């Protein structure tokens, strides 16, 4: 027999929303924040560190789903020692959803169909480690079709969104039709724990990390009433040798954990520029080209532009998701997309990660 | 921006266990020993019963007496010990998995180099890099093969990762999507309880395995296709997400073996096959759902009893399944690639089939396949 119906066009972005859980918190505020509920105010010369850590960050505010009286109800999450993956992972049971559900719906407002019009959902997240997941919960909080066709994403660390979107361009263009519910999802409180001893890294995911979720809409061939914003020309990927000892993560006992080492913005600074002429080469002045790009830090942005050679005002909507909301994981690079599209035909939308990997996108923009 | 042609084909399946191999008739003095349990006499028997009767004869398992002694805490069934069993598992499901992954290349004849996509499913791991990434310089995958690491996705995530893998192929010109599903029940290992039995179970029907397969649309002259992907498809049974379930805890991976699964499966999979499938199950025929092969997770006698009620199904269209979980026992996710592997040896056959598997949810993932 012969092949089912497939799309003619390029699978696009046909909208996107976005989600932050309501507390909000100023790097100015973070340090009192921090230190206050993890019992450490007596750690004056830390403090201080932690205050000028937080300064040459790039990120200026962050919105958090634990709050004090959440972490009153869990002092085991501040003992370092203690084991609370359970709880954790219980309240991300509850809290993801309903966050994601928020983004997912705005982004179905702004596509301007049903949610009964959506036939694929993939979902991706750190925080859950749930069978049924985080994708078969909104199910029922957005109205979705039981036969919708669901990929549930556990654990994919930063390239997360773009190894997301990588998925929804094939089933996007697949089958005639198809619409496909984009969600990348995270809840910083799978890490939160007290002062380290260190070189401080439960300090450095204090001061860079915050909690939101995204929701994108793809498909291909627009209707009358949809409007694309974004064609997905080309998804890659690739590794950089002899670099899986510099960033990683895991669940523990005690809490999301990992390496944040010194050496990734370099790395990243160092092969960026090849990683991209080996993705998409042939389909390739950097400066011709628009960029969404997962932020990571202030200095990773500072090493994108260097090794790439770029204009101030190339990175300023990544920079600028920095700024408002922090690294958010695998939404970070989606709410840059948005930020991009509120603010070049041909363009780059990509994150670096674990790996270390790099996951990225060719995108040609509406004209 | 070059699309592929035709249908998305099976092109291979390989397959590799754990060699400690363990009889069901072994399994509860060896159960109840190591877990210094010997004096729970009655919850033995009840032990050997699920043992005995609940169709699995064999099962391979990466833990050994060895492994357990080095990992006391595992026996306790309060202690914190998710840490050790990942740092195993991120070691050893590679491991296995590459061995199944060798084997699928190597029926399928060209070089693991021209692998263009890698699709991975384990509830065995927690980690960034994932098995994914580990699989590459064990397979010697370029380092742009494009990845999807799909952790903790259940029974149902072989047939999960294979409906990825039709799209994939089929929406660009030469892929080659390498699938893997792995599983590692040292994760649930724990000691007995008296008063509920879910462990019991656990630790008569779960065994270890590796399943790979590669797809590909428009096959070429060397490559040798055993089964088209016509459809996949995805449905849910509403009020049964109480029945079935599971989560990484701080003890272990744990979760909910519900009395009501195979009853819910025999009460709605027909109707669950007919909106999948709809028209594409239309024709006839001679036997009705008989007409068909299957590749189904097989669960328990049970739960295949419930299917064969609920479809008409003459002895021998399940007994692929049944003969996967007879020889292996319930290896998650991999188990039905082991039944579509086990009906390929097996084989006027059926040209169409359905390979389908039941997870938490409760969910139904299943493919249409038309054999050629």
């Amino acid at each position: 027999m012969r092949r089912s119906q497939r799309a003619d066009g390029l699978a696009a972005v046909l909208a996107i929303g976005t989600a932050n859980p309501p507390n909000c918190v100023t790097q100015e505020e973070i340090p009192d924040f921090y230190f206050r509920v993890t019992n450490s105010d007596h750690l004056t010369a830390l403090k201080d560190k932690f205050k000028r850590i937080c300064q040459e960050m790039g990120v200026q505010r962050r919105y958090l789903h634990h709050t004090e009286e959440m972490l009153s109800a869990h002092p085991e999450f501040v003992d370092r020692d203690a084991p609370s993956l359970d709880a954790r992972l219980d309240i991300a049971a509850d809290a993801v959803p309903e966050l994601a559900a928020e983004a997912a719906k705005k982004a179905i407002a702004e596509w301007g169909r049903p949610a009964a019009d959506i036939t694929h959902l993939v979902v991706t997240t750190n925080s859950g480690a749930h069978v049924p997941g985080v994708d078969f919960r909104l199910v029922p909080l957005l109205g979705l079709r039981p036969s919708v066709r669901r990929t549930m994403l556990h654990l994919n660390g930063c390239f997360a969104g773009c190894a997301a979107l990588r998925l929804a361009k094939d089933l996007a263009e697949n089958s005639r039709g198809a619409r496909v519910l984009v969600v990348a999802a995270e809840l910083t409180l799978m890490y939160f724990t007290g002062p380290d001893e260190g070189c401080f890294r439960t300090l450095l995911v204090q001061g860079l990390f915050g909690d939101g979720a995204a929701a994108v809409i793809v498909g291909a061939d627009a209707d009358d009433v949809e409007r694309p914003l974004f064609e997905i020309v080309s998804a890659a990927q690739t590794i950089i040798p002899e670099s899986d000892h510099a960033l990683n993560m895991r669940f523990t006992e005690r809490r999301l954990d990992g390496v944040l080492g010194r050496q990734v913005p370099g790395l990243i600074g160092d092969n960026v520029e090849r990683c991209l002429l080996d993705m998409f080469g042939p389909l390739l002045g950097w400066n011709d080209l628009f960029w969404a790009v997962h932020p990571g830090s202030s200095t990773i942005m500072d090493q994108v532009d260097a090794a790439l050679g770029l204009e101030p005002g190339k990175l300023a909507a990544s920079r600028r998701v920095l700024s408002d909301y922090g690294n958010m994981s695998g939404a970070t690079v989606i709410f840059a997309l948005d930020e991009l599209r509120r603010q070049p035909e041909l363009g780059v939308m990509m994150a670096f990660g674990p790996g270390m990997t790099v996951d990225a996108m060719l995108l040609h923009a509406t004209s």
